C-alpha cells in the first residue's frame, strides 16, 4: 500500500485488485509532468488502463506486474492520442498484448505522432462502448462522455470497485486550471465531465491522469471550471 518506487515509475495499490502506475516527462513551463494509468487483475489476467509515457516506461510497467503480480497481461485500453496516454503502445505490442482505443483515437494517432492501437472501440449514442468492440474486458466499463478535453478522450469504470478513471478530462478539487486545452472543445468540456460524473454515480473514489485520486468533488470542480470556457 501507499508508494511504491519502481525505476523512475510509482506504483500504488487503490483497490484489493486495481493499482494505479504513475510515470513522468519533462516538459517546459510544466516541470516533470506526473502521468497516472491503471492496472487490474481480474481472476488469471492482468488489465491495463493507459500507457506511460514512452515505450521504455511502458516495458517497466510491464516487469513490475511480473514481478509483483506474475499473470498475463490480456489486453490495454489508451484513453485518447497524447502522448502520456498512448506513447508506449510499441511495448505493448512487443509484448503480444492486445490494444484497444476510440476509433477516433486510433484515427489521430498518426498525426498525433502516437501508434495506434490494434483494436477500435466504438460508442452508443448514449456514450456507451459497443460491447462488441470491447470483448473480454471484465470488469472494465469504457464511455465515451461528449467531446471535452480532447474529442476523442474516453473514461472507464472498474466494476466491482468504488473507482472510475477520468484520464485528463478530469482534475483534481484543489486544481487551478484545466491544464491543456489546446485539443479541447471548450464548448461541451462542462458537458463532459459532468456525463463523466453521471455514467459512474457509485465510483467515490476519482482516479486522473495529472492528479492523485480524490473524490467526486474532482468532477464537480472540473465541471465547474469548464463551465468558465463556455
Ligand atoms: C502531453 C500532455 C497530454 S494531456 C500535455 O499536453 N500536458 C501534460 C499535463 C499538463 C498539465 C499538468 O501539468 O497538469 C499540460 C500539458
Ligand atoms: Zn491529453
Ligand atoms: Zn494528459
Amino acid at each position: 500500500t501507499g508508494d511504491q518506487r519502481f525505476g523512475d515509475l510509482v506504483f500504488r495499490q487503490l483497490a484489493p485488485n486495481v493499482w494505479q502506475h504513475t510515470s513522468y516527462l519533462d516538459m517546459p513551463g510544466f516541470g516533470a509532468v506526473a502521468s497516472n494509468g491503471l492496472i487490474v487483475r481480474d481472476g488469471g489476467r492482468v488489465l491495463v488502463v493507459d500507457t506511460a509515457w514512452t515505450d521504455d516506461q511502458t516495458a517497466q510497467i510491464l516487469n513490475w506486474i511480473k514481478q509483483e503480480i506474475n499473470l498475463p497481461v490480456a489486453l490495454a485500453v489508451v484513453t485518447h492520442a497524447h502522448q502520456d496516454k498512448m506513447g508506449g503502445m510499441d511495448a505493448l505490442h512487443a509484448a503480444g498484448i492486445a490494444t484497444y482505443a476510440n476509433a477516433l483515437s486510433n484515427q489521430l494517432a498518426p498525426q498525433e505522432g502516437m501508434v495506434a492501437a490494434q483494436h477500435s472501440l466504438t460508442f452508443a449514442a448514449n456514450g456507451w462502448v459497443e460491447p462488441a468492440t470491447a470483448p473480454n474486458f471484465g470488469p472494465l466499463k469504457v464511455f465515451y462522455p461528449g467531446p471535452g478535453h480532447t474529442s476523442d478522450n474516453i473514461t472507464v469504470g472498474i466494476d466491482g470497485t468504488d473507482i472510475a478513471f477520468g484520464g485528463c478530462l478530469i482534475k483534481d478539487s484543489k486544481a487551478k486550471s484545466l491544464g491543456n486545452l489546446g485539443d479541447a472543445d471548450t464548448e461541451h468540456y462542462a458537458a463532459s465531465a459532468r456525463a463523466f460524473g453521471a455514467a459512474f454515480p457509485k465510483a467515490s473514489m476519482i482516479v486522473m491522469s495529472h492528479s492523485a485520486p480524490d473524490s467526486r468533488a474532482a468532477i464537480t470542480h472540473t465541471a465547474r471550471m469548464a463551465d468558465k470556457l463556455r
